[PDB]
């Protein structure tokens, strides 16, 4: 059972802008998913302080970085609160629509594409070297998903059939081929060293076998 959804045309205009847009600083989309991840994790834990409960389906808050050669992946892995349906379908792109006019109005008055974050759409860097993203994720009294997209103008959604996560958000980039690099251990440490070194949560960069 998967669906089909359109985007907005604001984000199917972003996501071709950061596809097609020459412009080599492209390390900026890790720190922008360890970001987003600090925010769901500070999300989880807040709630958890008036809830407990809402920890049954996972004590641990942390990220994991997982490169994968063989399928040419880089994965970000969260305990963060996860998304539900309606946030996969509406509320992400509701909650967008208004920093990505912003943006796109930082833009044209000379701001970098690496300020994206500031305006609620970094998830979107991601495209700066993935051809593909594929976000599975599980939100507390919701199911686990799975949401997809190429950038054509639709992105799909479907239940998850995949390993249980207990509670969190992964993000699979599958990255283009000329973006390797963001595979290699060096490189990620470099990366996360300069842009993600206070983040208040333990940050795995998994080894490769
Ligand atoms: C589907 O993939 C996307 C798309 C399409 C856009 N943005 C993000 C970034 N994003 C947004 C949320 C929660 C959120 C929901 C509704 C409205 C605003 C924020 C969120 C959480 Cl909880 N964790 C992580 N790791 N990333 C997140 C993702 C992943």
């Amino acid at each position: 059972e998967v669906e089909t959804f359109a985007f907005q045309a604001e984000i199917a205009q972003l996501m071709s802008l950061i596809i097609n847009t020459f412009y080599s600083n492209k390390e900026i989309f890790l720190r922008e998913l360890i970001s987003n991840s600090s925010d769901a994790l500070d999300k989880i834990r807040y709630e958890s302080l008036t809830d407990p409960s809402k920890l049954d389906s996972g004590k641990e808050l942390h990220i994991n970085l997982i490169p994968s050669k063989q399928d040419r992946t880089l994965t970000i892995v969260d305990t963060g609160i996860g998304m539900t349906k309606a946030d996969l379908i509406n509320n992400l792109g509701t909650i967008a629509k208004s920093g990505t006019k912003a943006f796109m109005e930082a833009l044209q008055a000379g701001a970098d594409i690496s300020m994206i974050g500031q305006f609620g759409v970094g998830f979107y860097s991601a495209y700066l070297v993935a051809e593909k993203v594929t976000v599975i994720t599980k939100h507390n009294d919701d199911e686990q998903y799975a949401w997809e997209s190429s950038a054509g103008g639709s992105f799909t959604v479907r239940t998850d059939t995949g390993e249980p996560m207990g509670r969190g958000t992964k993000v699979i980039l599958h990255l283009k081929e000329d973006q390797t690099e963001y595979l290699e251990e060096r490189r990620i440490k470099e990366i996360v060293k300069k842009h993600s070194q206070f983040i208040g949560y333990p940050i795995t960069l998994f080894v490769e076998k």
